[PDB]
């Protein structure tokens, strides 16, 4: 396990997620506003879940072998378990910031479930070509989410106080850039066409994940917009 080349990036991912979760909780000790406390709770829980799943993978859990394209391919399914919980919590941060209605929230959570679930089905698919049909459906669900965030949530944010619009657009921009990278990493890595080896795929997802959880969280929790 400790010899597998990806182990170094799983270990670092665990350390950075754990520290980010602790940082957000320590920062939240100085906060009593009820609205602000909801953002601190969501935003600390996200890297705490990722910490748990990075540690699981480092310790040899969350791994399966899938046959396709000639070979036995190691697939870390625990990555998809992390993202199944953490992606909707990050969307919930944005929904709470713009005061989205319950139906919009439901719709985003369902699309996010489609995105991550069809991702995992593709990752486990034993016929090389059908893997990419699942990837395309996953990617269309991502594009739907980003359309709702970029156009719908921006319109809602612009009807609110300027501090909300200002913070929402920065987070919106970060989300579009970072989320859009994931399907590309999947295509090039050991789960897709195998252009780069698993250790590089793991490093790329680790950087995206720390950016999309700790980076995103630092932007949100430093803002005045979270105070009611
Ligand atoms: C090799 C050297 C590596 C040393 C890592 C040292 C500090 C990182 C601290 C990680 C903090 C652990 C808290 C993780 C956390 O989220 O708490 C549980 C959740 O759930
Ligand atoms: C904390 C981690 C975050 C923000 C992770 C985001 C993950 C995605 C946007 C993943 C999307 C994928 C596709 C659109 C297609 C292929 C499979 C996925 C799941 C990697
Ligand atoms: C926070 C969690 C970080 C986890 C990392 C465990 C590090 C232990 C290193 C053991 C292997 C050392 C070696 O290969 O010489
Ligand atoms: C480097 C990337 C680290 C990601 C994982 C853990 C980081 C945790 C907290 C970030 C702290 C950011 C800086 C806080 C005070 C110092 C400053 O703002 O200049
Ligand atoms: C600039 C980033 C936009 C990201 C969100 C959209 C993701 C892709 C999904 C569907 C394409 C939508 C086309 C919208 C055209 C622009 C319309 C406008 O600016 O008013
Ligand atoms: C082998 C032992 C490595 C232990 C590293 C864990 C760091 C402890 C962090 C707690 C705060
Ligand atoms: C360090 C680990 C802390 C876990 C973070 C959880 C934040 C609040 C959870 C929601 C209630
Ligand atoms: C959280 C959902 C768990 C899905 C696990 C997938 C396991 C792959 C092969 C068994
Ligand atoms: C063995 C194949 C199992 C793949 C599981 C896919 C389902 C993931 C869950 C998505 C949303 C559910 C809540
Ligand atoms: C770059 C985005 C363009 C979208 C196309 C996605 C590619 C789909 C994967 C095709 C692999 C062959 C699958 C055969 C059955 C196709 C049925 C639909
Ligand atoms: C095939 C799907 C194409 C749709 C493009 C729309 C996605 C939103 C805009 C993307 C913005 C930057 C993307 C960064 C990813 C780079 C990773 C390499
Ligand atoms: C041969 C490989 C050389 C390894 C270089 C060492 C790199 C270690 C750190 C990589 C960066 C990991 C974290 C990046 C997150 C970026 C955004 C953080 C938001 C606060
Ligand atoms: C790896 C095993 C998780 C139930
Ligand atoms: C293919 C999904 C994009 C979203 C357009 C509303
Ligand atoms: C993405 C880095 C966070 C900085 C917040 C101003
Ligand atoms: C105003 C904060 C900018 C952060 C972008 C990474
Ligand atoms: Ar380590
Ligand atoms: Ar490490
Ligand atoms: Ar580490
Ligand atoms: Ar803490
Ligand atoms: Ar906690
Ligand atoms: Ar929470
Ligand atoms: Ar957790
Ligand atoms: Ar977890
Ligand atoms: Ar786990
Ligand atoms: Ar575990
Ligand atoms: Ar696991
Ligand atoms: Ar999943
Ligand atoms: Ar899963
Ligand atoms: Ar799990
Ligand atoms: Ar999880
Ligand atoms: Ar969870
Ligand atoms: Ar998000
Ligand atoms: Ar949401
Ligand atoms: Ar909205
Ligand atoms: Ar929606
Ligand atoms: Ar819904
Ligand atoms: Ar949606
Ligand atoms: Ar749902
Ligand atoms: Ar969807
Ligand atoms: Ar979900
Ligand atoms: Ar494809
Ligand atoms: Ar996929
Ligand atoms: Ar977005
Ligand atoms: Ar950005
Ligand atoms: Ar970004
Ligand atoms: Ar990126
Ligand atoms: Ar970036
Ligand atoms: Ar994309
Ligand atoms: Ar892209
Ligand atoms: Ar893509
Ligand atoms: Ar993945
Ligand atoms: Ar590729
Ligand atoms: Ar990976
Ligand atoms: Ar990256
Ligand atoms: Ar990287
Ligand atoms: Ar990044
Ligand atoms: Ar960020
Ligand atoms: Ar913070």
């Amino acid at each position: 396990i400790t010899g597998r080349p990806e182990w170094i990036w799983l270990a670092l991912g665990a350390a950075l997620m754990g520290l980010g979760a602790l940082y957000f909780l320590v920062k939240g000790m100085g906060v009593s506003d009820p609205d602000a406390k909801k953002f601190y709770a969501i935003t600390a829980l996200v890297p705490a879940i990722a910490f748990t799943m990075y540690l699981s993978m480092l310790l040899g859990y969350g791994l399966t072998m899938v046959p396709f394209g000639g070979e036995q391919n190691p697939i870390y399914w625990a990555r998809y378990a992390d993202w199944l919980f953490t992606t909707p919590l990050l969307l919930l941060d944005l929904a709470l910031l713009v005061d989205a209605d319950q139906g919009t929230i439901l719709a985003l959570v369902g699309a996010d479930g489609i995105m991550i679930g069809t991702g995992l089905v593709g990752a486990l698919t034993k016929v090389y070509s059908y893997r990419f049909v699942w990837w395309a459906i996953s990617t269309a669900a991502m594009l739907y989410i980003l359309y709702v965030l970029f156009f719908g949530f921006t319109s809602k944010a612009e009807s609110m106080r300027p501090e909300v619009a200002s913070t929402f657009k920065v987070l919106r921009n970060v989300t579009v850039v970072l989320w859009s990278a994931y399907p590309v990493v999947w295509l090039i890595g050991s789960e897709g066409a195998g252009i780069v080896p698993l250790n590089i795929e793991t490093l790329l997802f680790m950087v995206l994940d720390v950016s999309a959880k700790v980076g995103f969280g630092l932007i949100l929790l430093r803002s005045r917009a979270i105070f009611g």
